[PDB]
């Protein structure tokens, strides 16, 4: 058993709240701020040895990254920003942090009760979005 057994698996979006404005704080434009807010996306998180990977599947876009804790990587976002991430564990929380054109986004992943709950700030703006068991 290890780091991250309780993320893995396949989990489906059930509830976002303040996400437009979470997008807006980005810099992501109109159009893709009403398609991506559309979308129902599933998460599958898996581990292989050191290496995490996390997908996210809709209609909007499918995304994937793969990574080791704590190890600098080139990611390419949904919105097609191009930012240098670095994601750890810190208390059971994955932290993953995005650096890009001097600004900073941090999203958390973490389990709570049967829910896999992911909180995205940019600047005093944060949006929470609520994943169930697929
Ligand atoms: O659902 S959570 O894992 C999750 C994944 C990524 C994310 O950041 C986005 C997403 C879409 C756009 Cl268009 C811009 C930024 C926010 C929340």
């Amino acid at each position: 058993s290890h780091m991250c057994d309780a993320f893995v698996g396949t989990w489906k979006l059930v509830s976002s709240e303040n996400f437009d404005d979470y997008m807006k704080e980005v810099g992501v434009g109109f159009a893709t701020r009403k398609v991506a807010g559309m979308a129902k996306p599933n998460m599958i998180i898996s581990v292989n040895g050191d290496v995490i990977t996390i997908k996210s599947e809709s209609t909007f876009k499918n995304t994937e990254i793969s990574f080791i804790l704590g190890q600098e990587f080139d990611e390419v976002t949904a919105d097609d920003r191009k930012v240098k991430s670095t994601i750890t564990l810190d208390g059971g929380v994955l932290v993953h942090v995005q650096k890009w054109d001097g600004k900073s986004t941090t999203i958390k992943r973490k389990r709570e009760d049967d829910k896999l709950v992911v909180e995205c700030v940019m600047k005093g703006v944060t949006s929470t979005r609520v994943y169930e068991r697929a």
